[PDB]
């Protein structure tokens, strides 16, 4: 008798991000194409000894949220964005890759209460519709990138319960969660936290690591297979792993990457840790030479440091490379595009996978058939004239 109604939740890197670099121009976003904007990022004042941002080390503000000058300035624009789209909801996302402070903020009644008061204060001062927590990651700490402890799982749940209690009726509380199968298994009590959250944003991307070629494939590739089992990921695999853990699909948004990654397999040996003497018997080897790495370096991507390539830069620099060095392809099983570059020997070398309008629309179709609540994407500043967001809006009937 009636139609479904899907979210499209766009993260926007306004303040700067560890992996994605300096913040974008908020004025370039077409906010009519999204249901929700997660302005990223608020950071957390913290006492982690390895924190290298001196502002966050201010002990008088421990456990509070820090908003940089750009963040403050960008948030002053919300009245203009809301006139542009009076349906739009705007949240602040706190955290992000490499962001410290969650483990300590979560750790005691007193720390949780300071954090929650700071969340309430920020919501009221900037008139936000809610808060998104992007803790990467409870328990695991992204393998030591931020502080962590096993009490993180239970503490997160408590933080979220207390936060849900404190938040005005009508305000949104959401989180982003990782792709890794240990996230729902071990790091985050997804069933326990489900009742406190309006929706959950699945980071179904950043898969182009270890022995895997694709960054955000929907299903596994067969033409370009991942070799080590522990690296074998797809957006669908991740979704299924969260579903097995007891979440209802309508509470989930499928995260979509408006970017690509050069897989680490191109430049670093791929280790299968289930093998005998794993570090000396890599199961994949690097297929880029100085010739391929120099091309990326010349484009401002230093592959010894980062593999991140914005969609708009994929378009302008790779697809539209004047020297025609990159050839576009479609992986039929993974349901995403990828590029190859020609080796000196004449062989296609897998350079990068990403998302284009076709693949975004296929992920939308998957959202509709799997019965997910919507899409989320990282991140709006990387779109090309708002085309991928527009696609999503069209495909989801936003
Ligand atoms: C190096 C680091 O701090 N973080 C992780 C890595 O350890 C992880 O195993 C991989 C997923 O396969 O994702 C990176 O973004």
């Amino acid at each position: 008798a009636h139609a479904a109604s899907y979210l499209s939740v766009g993260y926007f890197n306004g303040g700067g991000d560890v992996t994605a670099g300096p913040g974008g121009d908020i004025n370039k976003l077409d906010v009519t194409q999204i249901t929700h904007l997660n302005y990223s990022f608020g950071l957390i004042y913290n006492d982690e000894k390895q924190e290298t941002n001196p502002a966050l080390k201010d002990p008088s503000r421990l456990h509070q949220i820090y908003l940089s000058p750009k963040v403050m300035a960008d948030l002053q624009l919300l009245p203009v964005l809301r006139k542009q789209n009076p349906e739009l909801k705007v949240l602040l996302s706190v955290g992000g890759w490499g962001a410290r402070g969650f483990s300590g903020a979560a750790a005691t009644a007193e720390s949780r209460a300071v954090f929650i008061r700071s969340v309430q204060q920020v919501i009221k001062q900037y008139h936000l519709d809610g808060i998104d927590l992007d803790w990467e990651y409870p328990v695991n700490g992204a393998w030591g990138l931020v502080e962590s402890q096993p009490a993180d799982r239970a503490n997160f749940t408590l933080l979220l319960a207390e936060l849900h209690k404190a938040l005005d009726k009508g305000k949104l509380l959401t989180i982003a969660v990782g792709a890794n199968v240990k996230s729902p298994q071990e790091w985050v009590d997804v069933k326990g936290i489900a009742p406190y959250l309006d929706y959950i944003n699945l980071m179904t991307y950043d898969m182009a690591y270890g022995t895997q070629y694709f960054n955000s494939n929907l299903y596994d590739s067969k033409q370009w297979p991942t070799v080590a089992a522990a690296d074998r990921y797809s957006a669908n695999f991740v979704v299924d792993n969260y579903l097995a853990a007891g979440l209802k699909p309508a509470q989930l948004n499928l995260g979509i990457g408006f970017y690509g990654r050069v897989p680490k397999r191109a430049t670093e040996p791929g280790i299968d840790w289930d093998k005998a003497d794993a570090a000396k018997n890599p199961v994949t080897q690097p297929y880029f030479t100085a010739r391929e790495t120099a091309v990326f370096k010349a484009m401002g991507l230093d592959l010894t440091k980062d593999s991140y390539f914005k969609y708009n830069d994929i378009v302008s620099k790779l697809l539209n490379d004047p020297q025609r060095r990159f050839t576009a392809h479609w992986d039929s099983d993974a349901q995403v595009p990828y590029l190859t570059m020609k080796s000196a020997e004449g062989k296609p070398l897998f350079a990068i996978s990403y998302e284009n309008p076709r693949s975004v629309a296929l992920k939308a179709d998957y959202i509709k058939s799997k019965g997910l609540g919507g899409a989320m994407f990282w991140e709006y500043g990387a779109d090309d004239n708002n085309r991928l967001a527009h696609q999503l809006a069209e495909s989801l009937g936003i």
